[PDB]
């Protein structure tokens, strides 16, 4: 029973997800809707992504960290470092300064957390400073996601955890756009939480097309995982 579980049991299975996305850039005040389903089991999403607005003002590759921590695999030698899936239900915020170099920044402040059986990601986004002949208002970015690993450090004092990491979108000009990622997560709830020793996670991406659909959209495959203290392990097989 999803409304009763707590933490990580709320997540041996596939479990349904929402995003929503509010937005404003350069005048444009755009929303995205997504819908599919996570397993932090394998760390597996699968996710369509909406423009319920018209067209997005910006890459959708630009969109991706924005639009789900509590569904990366984290090996059982780390489970006692997975702050994200302790928060649930209640939840945590996640909030984000996201600069792309030579160009504007994104501002993200998000709720993640149980709805029922559903995982809930709500997003408010406010876009500032871009230039509108630049890589991002200009769409100069190709429809693709690197794979990238991201650094969790605990803030103890805040009773939560801090990130920061640079993703490197690439520009159909064969240069690289770079996005330097500053984010803080702390729980919604009084609950205790789970403060990690020093770790990363692991992405991958895959952004392809559906096409039969009309709207201007994002279909998501992407794997999270957690990785970096093995040491213990190690030892077993010297």
């Amino acid at each position: 029973d999803p409304m009763v579980s707590k933490g990580e049991e709320l997540f041996t299975g596939v479990v349904p997800i929402l995003v929503e996305l509010d937005g404003d850039v350069n005048g444009h005040k755009f929303s995205v809707r997504g819908e599919g389903e996570g397993d932090a089991t394998n760390g597996k999403l699968t996710l369509k992504f909406i423009c319920t607005t018209g067209k997005l003002p910006v890459p959708w590759p630009t969109l991706v960290t924005t639009l789900v921590l509590c569904f990366a695999r984290y090996p059982d030698h780390m489970k006692q470092h997975d702050f994200f899936k302790s928060a649930m239900p209640e939840g945590y915020v996640q909030e984000r300064t996201i600069s792309f170099k030579d160009d504007g920044y994104y501002k993200t402040r998000a709720e993640v957390k149980f709805e029922g059986d559903t995982l809930v990601n709500r997003i408010e986004l406010k876009g500032i400073d871009f230039k509108e002949d630049g890589n991002i208002l200009g769409h100069k970015l190709e429809y693709n996601q690197n794979s990238h690993n991201a650094y969790i450090t605990a803030d103890k004092q805040k009773n939560g955890i801090k990130s920061n990491f640079k993703i490197r979108h690439n520009v159909e000009d064969g240069s690289v756009q770079l996005a330097d990622h500053y984010q803080q997560n702390t729980p919604i709830g009084d609950g205790p939480v789970l403060l990690p020793d020093n770790h990363y996670l692991s992405t991958q991406n895959k952004l392809s097309k559906d096409p039969n659909e009309k709207r201007d959209h994002m279909v998501l495959l992407e794997f999270v995982t957690a990785a970096g203290i093995t040491l213990g392990m190690d030892e077993l097989y010297k």
